[PDB]
């Protein structure tokens, strides 16, 4: 779909078998995702950003789908704020920016 | 133009008769600029992102020329990584998300 910005780009999410917002972003290199149940193994790294740095799991080749399209790659589980979807998926489902 | 997301989406502003490179980002609802020399007065604020808090200036109504399109908006300048481009200025030079 065309997404203006005068509000928020949020889109449903499915995965793990769960249901989540997440915002669309282009300023994120990675899909950082809120604390929740995930299967199996993962490492941990830390990720910066403005405010600073957070520790994070790393979680590989995790299938979701973003407003219907079905990606498969890496996903950090932590501490944010906002459930992040990071160019790394972004340019997986053909996502474009547009002016 | 349109902007495909294998490469960071950095493009050039000008600002302040300085040239800068700076993120579009979708996933800010702010624009904040590293630390530059810029006139004016400018009130105390703070912000959030991943990590926490940084406490920024910020300045209302300065021109920033985005890839050429003019724009008059807040711009918040502190101690960030990258210059980011956020919602009240993309709203302005027409930017849209596309998949
Ligand atoms: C560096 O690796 C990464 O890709 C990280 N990337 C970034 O942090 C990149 N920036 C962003 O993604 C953008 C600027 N952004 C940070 C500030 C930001 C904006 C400026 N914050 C606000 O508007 C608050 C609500 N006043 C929102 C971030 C998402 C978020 C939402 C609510 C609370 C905290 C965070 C997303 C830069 C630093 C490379 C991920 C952890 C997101």
């Amino acid at each position: 779909p065309q997404i203006t910005l005068w509000q928020r780009p949020l889109v449903t999410i499915k995965i793990g078998g769960q249901l989540k917002e997440a915002l669309l972003d282009t300023g994120a290199d990675d899909t950082v995702l809120e604390e929740m149940s995930l299967p199996g193994r993962w490492k941990p790294k830390m990720i910066g950003g403005i405010g600073g740095f957070i520790k994070v799991r790393q979680y590989d080749q995790i299938l979701i789908e973003i407003c219907g399209h079905k990606a498969i790659g890496t996903v950090l589980v932590g501490p944010t704020p906002v459930n992040i979807i990071g160019r790394n998926l972004l340019t997986q489902i053909g996502c474009t920016l547009n002016f």
